[PDB]
C-alpha cells in the first residue's frame, strides 16, 4: 500500500546516514518506512559461515554469535543516529524472524513488523548472519530481506542507495558507460551487482524498484516523491 | 529434556555490571552443555529500568507519544548492549550463546505475551546454540507500547516449549516465609499451592507465572551468587526453593 522499503549499501559515515534520516523526515509520518541496512561482514569472511555448519562446528557457532553481535553494534549506531534526528527508528532482528534454505528466505515472522509499521515506527532490519535447514548456519543478505518483504508486504517501492548513481551500461569504474534511467526486464536480462539485478527482477513484480546514489542527500526524497532520478525499474505487467 | 534459566535482573547487574558471576552461571552450564539444551531469559537489570523509568514505558502510548516511541527504541538499545556483554560473557568461556530480540517475536496483551514466533528458538536449540532472551520493550496491542518482563517470557516459553525445568537465579536463596528482610523468616525448601496462595494474600508476579509454569514444568528458585547452586538445581538435587511439577 503506501509504504516504502529502503536498502542502503556498504561505507561508518555518520552524515549519509543524517542526511538519510533528514530526507525520511520529510514522509513520517504519513508514509510508512522500513529501513535494511548491510554489513559484520569482515567476521563473515574470517569465520567462513557461508561454508555452513562443516568442519570445526564449535568455532563456526562462537563466529556466529561473534558476527551477529557486531551487526548488532553497527546497528545500533544507526539507530542511534536516526533517534537523534526525531525518527523513532526501531532496531529488528533479522535472525530471529527468518530462516533460510539457499541463499534464500524460506520462513519468515512479520505480525511483529506490521505492528511496527501500523503504530507509526521505523523498523530498521540487517544483513545478519543467520539459521540455514540446509548447511546449519548461512549469511543472509539484506538483499534477500528486502526480497522477501516484497513478497509478503508488497511495499509501493523500493529504493536501493548505492555508492554509484545507478545500473550503469559498463562498469562504473570503466568510463564511457551510460545511465539507464529507464529499467525493464530486457536490460537486467544480459548478466554474462548481478544478485541485486536478480533480486530487483523478482521485486519489481511486486513493487517499483529505484537505484539511486546515497551519497546526494536529496536523491532520497525524489526517489521517495516518483521524481526522475537514478535507475527506475517499473512494476512488471 | 530442556531447560529454562532466567537470570534476575538484581542479580546480574547492581548501573553495576557483575561479570564474576555472569562467568560463574558460564562455567555452571558448561558442565551440562552441550549433552542438554539452555534457554537463557536475563532480566532487565540496570540498563533498561533506568531508561523504562524514565520515559515511562509502561503507560503506553499517551500523551507524549513521539517522547515515548523515541524511549522505547533508547530503551531497547540499552537492552541489546547489555544482552552484547552478557553473550560475550558466555562466548569466552567456550559456549555459543546467540541474540534473540524479545520485541522481534513477541505481542503483548495485559502484560503477557499473546502472540510469539518459535521456530527460530527451536533451530536454535535444534543446532546445539543456546538462546538468550531478555526482558525487553514490546509492542502492546492495547496500550500500544509495554515493557514485557522476563518471566511472562519464561511464561510464554515454558507453556509453548514444555521444558524440563525452570530455574530462577534470585538475589536470596529462594521462597522465604515473608519478606527476607523481616528478621524471622526462613526459606522454604518445597513450594505448594496453598503456601503460593497464602502467600500472595499478603514478589507477585513471580508467584502467578511460577503457579501458571508448574503446570508444564517444575520449578526452581536459587540463588544465583552461589556456583553450585544452579548445578545442583540442573539435577535433582535438593537446593533453594523447589516447586514440583502440578498433578
Ligand atoms: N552496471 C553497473 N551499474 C552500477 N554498478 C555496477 C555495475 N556493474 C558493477 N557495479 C558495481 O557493483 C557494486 C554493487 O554494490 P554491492 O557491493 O552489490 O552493494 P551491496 O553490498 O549493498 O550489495 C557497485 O559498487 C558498483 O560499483
Ligand atoms: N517471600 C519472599 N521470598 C523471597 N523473596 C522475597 C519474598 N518477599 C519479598 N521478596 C523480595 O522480592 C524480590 C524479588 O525480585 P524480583 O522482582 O523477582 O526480581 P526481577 O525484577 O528480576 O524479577 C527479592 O529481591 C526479595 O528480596
Ligand atoms: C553479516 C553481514 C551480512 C551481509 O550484509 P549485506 O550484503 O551487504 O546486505
Ligand atoms: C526494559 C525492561 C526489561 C524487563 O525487566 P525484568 O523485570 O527484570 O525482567
Amino acid at each position: 500500500s503506501h509504504m516504502i522499503i529502503i536498502k542502503l549499501g556498504g561505507s561508518f559515515h555518520r552524515h549519509i546516514v543524517e542526511q538519510i534520516a533528514e530526507e525520511i523526515a520529510q514522509f513520517y509520518p504519513d508514509e510508512s518506512f522500513i529501513l535494511v541496512h548491510g554489513g559484520g561482514h569482515p567476521n563473515a569472511r574470517e569465520y567462513k559461515i557461508t561454508e555452513g555448519l562443516v568442519g570445526d562446528v564449535d568455532r563456526k557457532r562462537i563466529g556466529f554469535s561473534k558476527t551477529h553481535q557486531a551487526m548488532l553494534k553497527l546497528n545500533d549506531l544507526i539507530i542511534q543516529t536516526f533517534l537523534e534526528k526525531g525518527l523513532p527508528a526501531y532496531s529488528v532482528s533479522s535472525s530471529s524472524i527468518f530462516l533460510l534454505e539457499n541463499k534464500e528466505v524460506v520462513y519468515g515472522e512479520l505480525e511483529i513488523l506490521r505492528k511496527l509499521l501500523e503504530l507509526k515506527f521505523i523498523p530498521v532490519l540487517f544483513g545478519d548472519t543467520a539459521i540455514a535447514l540446509d548447511k546449519g548456519i548461512d549469511i543472509l543478505s539484506g538483499d534477500q530481506i528486502v526480497s522477501y518483504l516484497a513478497k509478503m508486504l508488497k511495499p509501493s517501492k523500493v529504493i536501493f542507495l548505492m555508492d554509484v548513481d545507478g545500473i550503469y551500461d559498463r562498469n562504473p569504474k570503466e568510463r564511457d558507460a551510460k545511465l539507464i534511467e529507464e529499467l525493464n526486464v530486457e536490460e537486467i536480462r544480459h548478466l554474462l551487482i548481478g544478485n541485486k539485478l536478480r533480486e530487483a527482477l523478482k521485486i519489481a513484480k511486486h513493487s517499483e524498484v529505484y537505484f539511486i546514489n546515497g551519497k546526494v542527500k536529496e536523491n532520497l526524497g525524489k526517489a521517495i516523491r516518483g521524481e526522475k532520478v537514478g535507475t527506475r525499474l517499473r512494476k512488471l505487467e
